[PDB]
Formats: structure tokens, C-alpha cells, sequence
């Protein structure tokens, strides 16, 4: 019996976002 | 019995995003 | 008995998006 | 039983959107 | 029993999409 | 013994320059 | 034994050069 | 047994040269 | 014997240069 | 024995030099 809401929402990977 | 709602939503991978 | 939602949504992967 | 929903929606790949 | 809906939606892949 | 998979392993990996 | 996976590992491995 | 997973295991990693 | 599980172990690993 | 696990063990780890 659960009923559950279980947002895991973001998981992002901004992985070597070499910005200039 | 779960009836749960489970939602992941995003999981983005923005690799090398050499933004100049 | 699971009755779920259970949406992964995004998934992108915006590899080497060498925007200029 | 399951009775489920079980959407993965979206899954793109955006490699190499070299975008100028 | 299932009874699922197991939506797969949008699965794309926008490859060296060199956009000038 | 029952699935409902939705997998899927990309590779997206060689020498990528810039 | 059931199952509803979602399974993805993805790689985006290899000599990235910038 | 029963399951509802939503794994991913990504790996992402070799040489990433800036 | 249940689950939901929403594993994710990435890496992200190897020799990165700047 | 039930779960909601929503697990994540990264690593991020290797030789990254700045």
C-alpha cells in the first residue's frame, strides 16, 4: 500500500559545458 | 498495490556543449 | 497490482552541440 | 496485475547539432 | 495481465544537424 | 516470466573534434 | 518474475576534442 | 518477484580535451 | 519481492584537459 | 519486502586536470 507521489524530477548532466 | 504516479521527468545530458 | 503512472519524460542528449 | 500507464515519452539524441 | 499502455512517444535523433 | 522492456543503449563515441 | 524496465546506459566516450 | 525499474547507467568518460 | 527503483549511476570519468 | 528506491551512486572521478 503505497499511494505514493515519487518525483524524482531533474537528473541533469551538464558534463564539460565548456562555455566562451 | 503501488498506484503511484513515478515520474523521471528530465534526464538530459548536454555533453560537450562547446558554446562559443 | 501497480496501477502507475510511471512517465520517464526527457531523455535528450545534446552531444557536442558546438553552437558558434 | 499491472494496470499500467508505463510512458517514456520522449528519447531523442541531438548529437553533433552543430548548430552556426 | 497487463493492461498497459506503454507509450514510447518521440525517440529522435537530429544528427549533425549543421544548422547555419 | 513476463517484460514489457523499453531499453536502449546508445554509444554516441568516437573522436569527436571541434 | 515480471517486469517494466526502462533501462538506458548510454556511453558518449571517445576522445572529445575542443 | 516483480519489478517496475527505470535504471540508466551512463558512462560519458574518455579523454574530454578542452 | 516489489520494486520501483529509479537507479542511475553515471561515471563522467577519464582524463579531462582545460 | 517491499521498495520505492530511488538510488544514485556517481563516481565523476578520474584524473581531471584544470
Amino acid at each position: 500500500n503505497f499511494l505514493v507521489h515519487s518525483s524524482n524530477n531533474f537528473g541533469p548532466i551538464l558534463s564539460s559545458t565548456n562555455v566562451g
